[PDB]
């Protein structure tokens, strides 16, 4: 928790997504196989509707990429100041921002509707309507008066749950407490790191909650989803970079109600 003061966004993402993990043209490699899900799960037109809230996007927007088409009503989040900041950097095309061209390239070439990168950032962009603190630990994660649309059409969360949960039951009440913001009925676009205890942000070192895909898959049903897809990548050992001790990782597309 505390330890998130020290989380880096620039060190977190170049541990996680520049190369070796961001390489996307090997099609074996971890980035190309999380784009693939995401856009499979979009492609077949049935996770849908007009607002959207990406909890704990950190200092990425790769987990929107193929979702922003079928969403006009974005909204990012997470806890920290200076990911909010770095996403700004990006959305305003400001100086400093992380080059996610490589992504949108990708996104475009996997969801193969002949759209240029440049008009698939452009259309994020648009979309993302604004990027909010967010608790997941509170029962109401947002707050009180969420700027945000309430409840949301869907929910996607990347690698944050596990992330800032000591134990199984805290991610247990993470996930029930984000679950309240999604319309029954909605869906949720959840991936995460598999069996990983830590990871670094820099002078960050955050502990993480080691979880199963059977624990994920248990955990989804208990907040009362049913659970549509359920993957996992097996991260190979030239993945195995020293950032962290991930074992896998996960996607999984569920349903509430
Ligand atoms: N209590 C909390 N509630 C919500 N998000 C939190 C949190 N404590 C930390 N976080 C955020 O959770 C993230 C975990 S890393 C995941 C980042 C991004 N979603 C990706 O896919 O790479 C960080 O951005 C961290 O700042
Ligand atoms: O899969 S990754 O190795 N990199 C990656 C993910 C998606 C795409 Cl599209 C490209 C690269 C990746 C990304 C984020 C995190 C990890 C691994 C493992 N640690 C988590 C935080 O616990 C945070």
């Amino acid at each position: 928790a505390s330890a998130y003061q020290r989380f880096e966004p620039r060190a977190y993402l170049r541990n996680n997504y520049a190369p070796p993990r961001g390489d996307l043209c090997n099609p074996n490699g971890v980035g190309p196989w999380a784009l693939r899900c995401l856009a499979q799960t979009f492609a077949t037109g049935e996770v849908s509707g007009r607002t959207l809230i990406d909890i704990g996007s950190g200092p990425t927007v790769y987990q929107l990429l193929s979702a922003c088409s079928h969403f006009e009503d974005i909204t990012m989040t997470d806890f920290l100041e200076v990911n909010r900041q770095e996403l700004g950097r990006w959305l305003q095309e400001e100086p400093g921002a992380f080059n996610w061209s490589m992504y949108s390239q990708h996104a475009c070439l996997i969801e193969g509707k002949g759209e240029c990168w440049q008009d698939k950032e452009r259309q994020l962009r648009a979309r993302v309507k604004r990027v909010l603190p967010i608790d997941v630990h509170q029962p109401q994660p947002l707050g009180a008066g969420s700027p945000a649309p309430l409840p949301a059409d869907a929910l996607v969360s990347a690698f944050c749950l596990e992330a800032v949960s000591p134990d199984l039951a805290s991610f247990q009440r993470a996930l029930d407490h984000i679950t309240t913001l999604l319309r029954p009925g909605g869906h949720l676009l959840l991936i995460g790191a598999l069996e990983e205890s830590w990871y670094l942000a820099g002078e960050a070192r955050l502990t993480v909650v080691p979880v199963s895909e059977e624990e994920v898959r248990e955990a989804l049903v208990r907040s009362g989803y049913k659970v549509r897809d359920l993957r996992t990548y097996i991260m190979p050992a030239h993945l195995q970079t020293g950032v962290d001790d991930v074992k896998g990782v996960f996607f999984a597309w569920a349903q509430k109600v």
